[PDB]
């Protein structure tokens, strides 16, 4: 995916690699304007440029910076999210300096987003990159996630996919539970320096128990599941700036919850002790039951999400905040483009086709970090 | 060209992949319009989320399918027509049940689009994929074709490129004419079912006679072609909707159509017949007789067309044709950017760019069907 | 870089591959006024198309010319130029016939363009590409730029990039002076001739004597370079039209200016020398000298520039050319995005998207020249 990772720098970006960029932008976000405001558009150009000039970098006005990540999020192709795009919270924390601080701005955020289920989109930015050697940066892939540990017989138990970051954060003095539900503390990265382990407020972890409508020994399985769906390890690219530590939320869609993850010995498991039901017969392949269990956990999932009041990406839910995306546009008294925000890039032999501003992806910072 | 083909399905488009495009193309739609109807695009965006959170699709008005099918015209980087994309008709056959309906829809545009030689450009639009396993599709790459036939001693006889689907046909109960210019049958399938063939009558076909304007017996070796080129299998992809019937057709340049062939044991045939005239020395390559031979029955085609008043695409054509669209734009009272058709697509690990609406490719149907 | 690199013809470009380019074109350039003139537009598009029509090509007014030069500039991804496009001189030699009226042309280029050090940008634009038989060329890189010699023992002498075209200079008839800096000849191609080869006037070539402010012996090892870079072997693409000659020139950065070329048996010589200062042991690696050496050559470069007052682009250029643009703007009464500039152009097999109008790469004129 190396086309869409954005990594790491030693020295701050070059002013032909810069300059451009922040003009394209400034006009962009200018010409958002239904009422254009002329005399401040081209004096921002000439503050900016003479910013630039004179400090090698620039500022975004927090107004540009909340556009900026909008725009950004509209510019996410995967992201059934950026049809309402509007709907975002931004929490301003370029001003952040400690990974004390950062975790603060962190739990704000899971706080704001949690609401008791009501999720709320929202997006913490912090510090810009500066000469690449003072990153802020989250170490997690997600805010809130499982741990994912390699038993002795070879077996893995919790979030597979964690198990790299897990051992990672055991090495960095945190204590595993070898639990098959244990969140995963938060590694924060502040101004370049060593990274800092936070363990998540048990409070601010919102969990769905996992109970099917008709099975009432489905609960007997402790099954459950984390509310929020925070990404926190990508990069926000704008203007030629560069924010390695804005981590960002939405809620889930209902269909992808992974765990009912077909794979290995994790996934058999589970899949067997449903059989206990309708369909028993698991002593052979000649009954598809696996097929009956799968239809019928996402059924679990989905009526535990809507009965314990969580926000979940349902046809109506999708409609519903599509229309209040709409609500702010009329409000306001046509839209900018999509081409508006496609620049062409040219790297090393090819002409390509860049978005911008766009969330990147990023290197796993401790096989860039360099220990203090 | 798999990245220019929509193959099939099985199951309904999701909303996550339905809705972001369905709201690109109404606002693309109503982006049109010199003067704007704000109310109107409020609430046919909401008519169309609530009826795909509704029924899980959505239908699209007569006017927005036309303008679809205009802007897919517009989004063809290979037709020259994309010159003169206001000069469409379109008929409008989504309510089509069966494969006899969809004979008499089309010959309404063959009998429309021949026009007795004045050409007229035509599409007709056949129902949309519902669950991917209810499609209408023509199986036939154009509407109006020669037969290949593949001779005992290895020669092929009539149309190269149609061989494995004139075999098709022939296994479909169509009696083989073994001769040059066979119309092929249409083999048309509705509402997912088994296709069904019909012959096109002959009074709907209409062919050019060949004849050169000085050699008087170039009639003598009896070449024709037919007047309406017509693409049968392709689909229009609009607003995350899929119409795998739609068959269109234009007008032929002069310069292209092919039998003039260059190729094996077809071309060398007619090419030294020829050599009867002007420059008989058809016994040695040391005369490059071929040249003059192929020159000239692109004279007796431009002349044969010209006499037999069959449009065709020459010079003067092309701009009276060209004309004819800007007096279209003009009566209405600047155009909107080919840019606002591309739509960032992030299909499996890359960042790709697509033009919507637009016209792709297709598997063929005898790969894919599933005999009753 | 063949997808960049537009080629040479034998043939005029078809109507199908020229007319609709033509009409995106005047499209694009009729979009850039803030007055629309629909009169005027709609009979230019008739007057362009009747001209293609009855002369096969059409040519652009002086101020379509104009524009196409200056988006194209905007439209070059690496150019920190493209940020004051509006600040272009266009030099239009459109009614040239010889390669002695070339000269003439080149000379004027290279008089405006250096301007005793005060750096203007400019563009010479000689006869589109007719048939591709009668193409106007500068075989050089650039108007101005250093010979480079492969003396006997292997080592090279001068710039070690030009060595082919050095020698194709020599075959030409050019007597080789063998030192380091003789400036090339220009090597003049016109209405598809022979090239013909002509020496720049010395008073036209205005170069940089190489000091440093703190070191008097700088002087002494006596390096120099020329003060205007212009690129001469580039390509115009507008339209569907064809400019395979017209150079034209910026001024340098100062970080780029090429000798400082960490190379070979050249780079190493002149940094040993240097050593001579503050860093003296140049007997060991352990000492890494050289980093000492290239930052302090750099130094002499600037300053040597800003000295002689030759224009470069540092900081205050860069803000300075941009604020002069912006005046441009201003006294006019947005801009056009660039995406307004994205033609999808389907080549063989794939459905790429291409800048227009644009300055493509050409293929050494003397790989397929033709003797006469
Ligand atoms: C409002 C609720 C939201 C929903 C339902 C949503 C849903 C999704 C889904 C389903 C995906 C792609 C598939 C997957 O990774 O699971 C995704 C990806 C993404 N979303 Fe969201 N999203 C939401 C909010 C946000 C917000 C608030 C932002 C940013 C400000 C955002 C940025 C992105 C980005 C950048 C990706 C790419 C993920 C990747 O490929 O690694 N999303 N979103
Ligand atoms: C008005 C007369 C028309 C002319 C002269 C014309 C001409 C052409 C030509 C010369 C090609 C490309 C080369 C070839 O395949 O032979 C082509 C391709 C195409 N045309 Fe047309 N066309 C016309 C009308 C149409 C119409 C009415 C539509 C659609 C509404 C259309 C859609 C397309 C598409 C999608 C292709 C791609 C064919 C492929 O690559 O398989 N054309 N057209
Ligand atoms: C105003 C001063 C200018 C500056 C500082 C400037 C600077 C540059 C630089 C730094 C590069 C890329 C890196 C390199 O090749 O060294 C470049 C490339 C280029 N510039 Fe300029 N430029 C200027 C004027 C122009 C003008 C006037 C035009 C055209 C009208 C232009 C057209 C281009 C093009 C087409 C390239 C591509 C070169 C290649 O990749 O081969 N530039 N310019």
């Amino acid at each position: 995916p190396k086309s869409l990772t954005r990594g790491p720098r030693d020295k701050p970006t070059p002013l032909e690699e810069l300059l451009p960029h922040a003009i394209e932008f400034i006009n962009q976000y200018y010409g958002s304007f239904k009422e254009a405001k002329i005399e401040e558009h081209l004096a921002r150009l000439e503050a900016v440029t003479k910013e630039i000039e004179t400090t090698g970098t620039y500022q975004l006005t927090l107004d540009e910076l909340i556009f900026a990540t909008k725009m950004a999020w509209r510019n996410a192709p995967r992201c059934i999210g950026r049809i309402q795009w509007s709907n975002l919270q931004v929490f301003d924390a370029r001003n952040c300096s400690t990974a004390q601080e950062m975790f603060q701005h962190i739990c704000r955020h899971i706080l704001y987003a949690t609401n008791n289920g009501n999720i709320r989109s929202a997006i913490t930015v912090f510090p810009q990159r500066s000469d690449g050697k003072h990153d802020f940066r989250l170490w997690n892939s997600q805010l809130i996630r499982y741990a994912g540990y390699q038993m002795p017989d070879g077996t893995i138990r919790g979030d597979a996919a964690t198990l790299e970051f897990t051992q990672l954060c055991i090495d960095l003095g945190w204590k595993p539970r070898y639990g098959r539900f244990d969140v995963l503390p938060l590694v924060l990265q502040a101004d370049g320096q060593d990274p800092e382990v936070f363990e998540i407020p048990p409070d601010l972890v919102l969990e769905v128990t996992m109970e099917h409508p008709k099975y009432e020994w489905f609960q007997e399985l402790g099954l459950k599941w984390y509310a929020l769906p925070a990404v926190a390890n990508m990069l926000l690219e704008v203007g030629g700036l560069e924010f390695p530590a804005c981590p960002f939320n939405g809620w889930y869609m209902g269909t992808e919850i992974g765990v009912r993850d077909f794979c290995d010995t994790q996934r058999y498991n589970i899949l067997e002790e449903v059989g206990r039901r309708m369909g028993l017969e698991t002593h052979t392949l000649a009954s598809l039951w696996k097929d009956r269990a799968v239809t019928e956990i996402n059924v679990a999932v989905l009526h535990s999400f809507q009965k314990q009041n969580v926000t979940i990406m349902d046809h109506h839910t999708a409609s519903e905040s599509f229309m209040k995306h709409m609500q702010n546009e009329y409000r306001a008294r046509l839209v900018p483009p999509v081409s508006g925000s496609i620049t062409p890039v040219f790297h090393q032999e090819m002409l390509n086709y860049v978005l911008s501003p766009f969330y990147y992806y990023q290197i796993e910072p401790w096989k860039t970090h360099i220990w203090q």
